[PDB]
């Protein structure tokens, strides 16, 4: 690996705890869908890519929680690009729901010729977060005198969010692929 | 080890290792005309040593054959993680000894950006005879033993630009080519 960023794609099994825990959190808004496999996508360099962002955001964001284990909803042509290249170039950015009946939606995860739809359920850096508007390159500023330090993300409900917008490299890593169908 | 799933791995090859030139060079013969975005070689432990096994099992039956051919195959972007777990596996599969007919937009069917995708396939051609439209299975080589089959069938035995193969575990998906017009 020389920074190409090569990934293998690993299938669980239904007996894995990590398979129960993916399909659980799958089921909350989604269990009227057929899981038909899950997959871990592993890839070292976009891992410690997404590692190094987290560790930097932790070390600036005090007391937040700046991970969320979000959805994301793709069409099957896509996923050997995100697999490697992850989700890197309300806004400009990648979308990611908190609730996979969203994503689930064929607008976001189109079913191919099989039937068969894809999402993914991703670590996103929402970090800290404001209320977003459609045209956003970067997150809006959070000082005046210091315009500089932007927000990590923006979300439709900064009290109750269903959605946040992700806008920098390497601040989401597509850890598990779902294939389902209605 | 797996439990048999098939897992894989995704190898981008680096255009400055002789294996990239070597598959790059192989589907300029007939596409020189269009340009490759990458190319990746797939890693199936499983598929390669279901691959293997059948290899050696023709290699013991067709005497002096050469079983083994490589072959051009054109999919939609769709199809790459299936074709990446499952091969060909399950009338048959269709592959062609020249990638500029895998490269019409009828088989890489060029994807939302423009990409399309061939792969360039070890495939087991073995005996192979002229074949015809409805076939879930190759015809058979003697009438006395009818379940002898041919390996493979092809548009023209004695000068062979297309092969259709019929069994699991008869092809492997080695590379991926990404490329545009
Ligand atoms: C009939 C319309 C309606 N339409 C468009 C859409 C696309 N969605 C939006 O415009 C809502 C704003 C974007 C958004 O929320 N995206 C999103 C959010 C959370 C997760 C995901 C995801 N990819 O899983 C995607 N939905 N419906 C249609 C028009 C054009 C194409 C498809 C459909
Ligand atoms: C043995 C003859 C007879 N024949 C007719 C049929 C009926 N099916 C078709 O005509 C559809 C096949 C279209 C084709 O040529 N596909 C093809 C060939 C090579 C590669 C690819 C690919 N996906 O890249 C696709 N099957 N066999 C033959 C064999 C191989 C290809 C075409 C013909």
């Amino acid at each position: 690996d020389m920074k190409q960023q090569n990934f293998c794609v690993v299938e669980l099994l239904p007996s894995d705890p990590e398979y129960n825990t993916v399909a659980s959190k799958f089921n909350q808004t989604c269990s009227h869908f057929r899981i038909e496999k899950i997959e871990r996508i592993q890839n070292p360099d976009l891992w410690n890519s997404y590692q190094a962002k987290k560790k930097t955001m932790d070390a600036k964001n005090g007391q937040t929680m700046n991970e969320k284990q979000l959805f994301h909803g793709t069409d099957a042509g896509s996923v050997p690009h995100v697999n490697r290249n992850g989700f890197n170039r309300y806004g400009k950015g990648t979308y990611f729901a908190v609730n996979a009946n969203y994503s689930a939606n064929d607008t976001y995860s189109r079913p191919d010729a099989n039937g068969r739809k894809h999402v993914y359920y991703v670590r996103v850096l929402t970090g800290i977060y404001t209320h977003g508007n459609h045209s956003l390159i970067v997150p809006p500023s959070k000082n005046p005198q210091n315009p500089t330090d932007l927000y990590d993300t923006v979300t439709d409900n900064v009290h109750h969010p269903s959605l946040f917008v992700a806008f920098y490299d390497y601040q989401a890593y597509p850890e598990y692929l779902i294939t389902f169908r209605k």
